[PDB]
């Protein structure tokens, strides 16, 4: 058997934004508390985990876009 | 009086122009003649002036796009 695989995608996008100002953001939150009370912790085999935390992430980017391909040519025999 | 001003325009324009060919253009006018026959000319004070011609202008541009802006604040006082 001749196999004869010919992979030819054409790509011509565009993923585009435009923006006249941002302006004014204000991420003003109140004061918190956390409390967590535990003694044993046995970990293991890929684990990834938090405990316990507070953040205030202010991700403001003029313009965000992602593009996200995936090419994948899986051959067996 | 504490006279504030902001002056603040964002401007994205796009003035733009695709073209295919710009193709055969014959510009083949005929002869002529021009007779002016005068004896005085007084000219002062900020005059200009044109006495007598012929032009054959041909302005093929590729694309002639213009974009005249003008911004002017006047604060008086």
């Amino acid at each position: 058997g001749s196999v004869q695989i010919v992979y030819k995608p054409v790509d011509l996008s565009k993923v585009t934004s435009k923006c006249g100002s941002l302006g004014n953001i204000h991420h003003k939150p109140g004061g918190g508390q956390v409390e967590v009370k535990s003694e044993k912790l046995d970990f293991k085999d890929r684990v990834q985990s938090k405990i316990g935390s507070l953040d205030n992430i202010t991700h403001v980017p003029g313009g965000g876009n992602k593009k996200i391909e995936t090419h994948k040519l899986t051959f067996r025999e």
